[PDB]
């Protein structure tokens, strides 16, 4: 009854990523910007990450940014547009990021995940955010 909950924090690294509406358009702009001290995931010593993009609640449609290879810092600077989605939808969405280890011989390595509802961003300006990657685990 004082707050939710209260624990050590798992070092899987952070994340910059940056959201924002335009209403003219009825556009999301959602850009993945870089990540930092990510842990590795390969026996070479790095990883090879990329992010998952979801607008939560729905789990079927993601985008996905470019690999980085061998890179635990990786800056992707990617922009991501989801053209002629209504405003009135947006606001209901989570937005989720769920970075990963690519793998050639095995499945992708899951790292880490953050998200922010969109109902508590002011949209109608670019806004940033840096957030520490938690655990994504089932
Ligand atoms: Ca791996
Ligand atoms: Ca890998
Ligand atoms: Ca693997």
């Amino acid at each position: 009854g004082i707050l939710d909950s209260m624990g050590r924090l798992e070092n899987l690294g952070r994340i910059q990523f940056s959201v924002g509406y335009n209403f003219q358009e009825s556009t999301l702009t959602v850009k993945v910007m870089k990540a930092q001290e990510l842990p590795a995931k390969d026996f070479s010593g790095t990883s090879d990450p990329f992010v998952k993009i979801y607008l939560l609640p729905d789990k079927k449609h993601k985008l996905e940014t470019k690999v980085k290879r061998k890179n635990l810092n990786p800056h992707w600077n990617e922009t991501f547009l989801f053209e002629g989605f209504p405003y009135e939808k947006v606001v209901q969405r989570i937005l989720y990021l769920q970075v990963l280890d690519y793998d050639r011989f095995s499945r992708n390595d899951p790292i880490g995940e953050v998200s922010i509802p969109l109902n508590k961003v002011d949209l109608t300006q670019m806004q940033t955010f840096w957030k520490d990657l938690k655990p994504c685990s089932d």
